[PDB]
């Protein structure tokens, strides 16, 4: 006789989720939303596959905390996306979590926990970005259960530096309906990202849930639309030319010698300082301007206002990591858009 | 549906975990073996017992009949060396990563390139109940996802997080809510810092997406796991079982938030250059630092079987009839006779360290 002190000894409690098929029906994806989602996946895939000379730009706040502040940011970002449509493909970074447990964990930013209210707030936000304004969005892929609530509204997915080697995330990447980007290792390792791209191109079996919320094993087809992201190491930056050449050499000896490179301009490449973000973009832009076709895009941590605060809170200011201003951002995107114009001039 | 599940071929609903636990009930003696294995370990992680925690067994269990004979052998020697060693059997149901060959007991229980997850879950769970109950040996597994542990956690005494998942926040959250000690292996480049960071993160409460006991999607609230440690395992082209590497980690633990983190050495995998013949030489070195006085060494990890070497099973004869008995079909293990030499030398090691602490 053992009094169930062998099971869930470290589980404070379970909070059952709303079934994804029901959340997808309560907050439905409008036709204009799915039009934006499919267009974002196709436009990004053409740049990844080498069929388009434009640059894929993943720009947005490090984390989304205020839905109304993010919806006003997207209206600014969709305007500039239409003006630079000939050279840039802009996908807004709509990350839900990284002080702040996230939008799915805490919708009211008051340190509570309402996982169901978080899913409705995050999905209705996703439905408004792709529908009300009409801009493609991308999120971070954290587990094998959350994507079942947002996959019909996502056009891009990122696997962080600390999960690129995770076999579970490589399996899930093989079953996601949008292009995936693998960041290099936390020490600057490029090889682990090439291994992730190759592994995710194969069919796999991962443990997820059905649309009704039932534990089930999933059979995947493989994701042939993947790329690597250079975000630097804990002690190094790899956005410079010698580092791109080092990555280009590693790709040439891999199983996918057509892999293109995206450069994170924030995080460790900018020493976590937003003022170095424009100077980092100038370097990669000049590499592109010289005619480097292996360079595919960039990542920009931008916001309505530059800087970072804590959690009575400033409007349009990030709460996590560090962002650049909007007046800064439009210059970064304009300077990059000219570099893309100069690249295809050398390709003519 | 040109936008949803465009790369999903099909779902296979799982039997609810409570139903499997009702079909393959955990015996009273099974549970008694599980709880004792957990506390026996934890006392070594916390520095309350100078014994050595041994995680020994095959790389993957493809033959339940062969595993049951190995466990009875392991149970006999574990009782002989109970004064010095705490032995937990390796009962890994899945070889991860590399796609060539077998896919694990869960996905392929018949060992013939099949897919039968519900039949594999019944076979795997029954094997766990027989090891903990019929023979009565603690067992440990690899923590791969946040759904499968709900099927075996009531029968597990130890969990392992691979080198490719130590940095993953998802597996750090899961470790914070598991009912047994967890061991984090260093990075695939030999980096020990990510292992200390994982042990620290898993000591706090977290939230992770899992399933209820009936297989329904739910978010969990964890209490925090303070029975975690690091596993020195090696790098892509290096070994870290030597005296230089152990003390580098020991000084790194000294600057962590908990200087009581003990070190376990993986005697196989990259520390043996994926060679079963180098496992005794690696353990012999580990045994010496233990016997010279080093209390930071808490245990070892050995890949062992009834017979040494390896084999393959992919084509031709259509299954188990062409396999050798007690030979692993993944990686490479030492024979049982070698394992007896290895455990007996490590036992005398724990003895002479105990004399140096009086
Ligand atoms: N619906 C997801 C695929 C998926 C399936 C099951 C999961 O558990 C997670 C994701 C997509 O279209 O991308
Ligand atoms: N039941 C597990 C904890 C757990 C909970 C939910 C899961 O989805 C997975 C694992 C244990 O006691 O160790
Ligand atoms: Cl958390």
């Amino acid at each position: 006789p053992i009094p169930e002190e062998y099971d869930d000894t470290r589980i404070m409690g379970y909070d059952p989720l709303i079934p994804p098929a029901l959340l997808q029906n309560e907050i439905k994806a409008s036709k204009k939303s799915l039009e934006t989602v499919i267009k974002g996946r196709v436009d990004a895939s053409r740049i990844i596959g080498g069929k388009d000379d434009r640059c894929l730009v993943i720009v947005g706040p490090c984390s989304i905390h205020d839905p109304e502040a993010a919806l006003e940011y997207a209206n600014r970002l969709k305007k500039i996306s239409e003006e630079l449509e000939n050279d840039l493909v802009i996908i807004m970074r709509a990350y839900l979590e990284k002080g702040w447990k996230g939008l799915i964990n805490d919708p009211n930013v008051d340190n509570s926990f309402d996982i169901n209210k978080g899913l409705r707030v995050s999905r209705k936000l996703y439905a408004d970005l792709t529908g009300a304004v009409g801009i493609p969005i991308g999120s971070e892929m954290l587990d094998t259960i959350s994507p079942q609530y947002f996959s019909d509204l996502l056009s891009f997915g990122a696997v962080g530096a600390r999960t690129t080697e995770s076999q579970l995330h490589r399996e899930l990447a093989s079953g996601l309906s949008f292009p995936i980007g693998f960041k290099n290792g936390t020490d600057g390792n490029v090889g682990v990202a090439l291994d992730a791209v190759q592994a995710s191109s194969k069919g796999h079996h991962f443990m997820g849930v059905t649309k009704n919320g039932l534990a089930a094993i999933t059979t995947t087809k493989g994701n042939d639309h993947c790329f690597i992201i250079l975000r630097g190491g804990k002690n190094l930056t790899n956005y410079d030319l010698q580092s791109v050449q080092s990555a280009k050499s590693a790709i040439a000896k891999s199983s996918n010698p057509n892999i293109k490179i995206m450069i994170d301009c924030s995080h460790d490449n900018s020493k976590k300082d937003y003022r170095n973000q424009p100077a980092v973009l100038e370097d990669v832009s000049r590499q592109i301007e010289a005619g480097e076709n292996a360079l595919m895009g960039v990542m920009i941590e931008s916001n309505i206002n530059e800087g970072k605060q804590s959690m009575a809170l400033k409007y349009g200011v990030s709460i996590t990591d560090s962002c650049v201003s909007w007046d800064t951002t439009v210059k970064m995107l304009n300077n990059l858009a000219r570099a893309v114009q100069k690249r295809r001039q050398k390709n003519g």
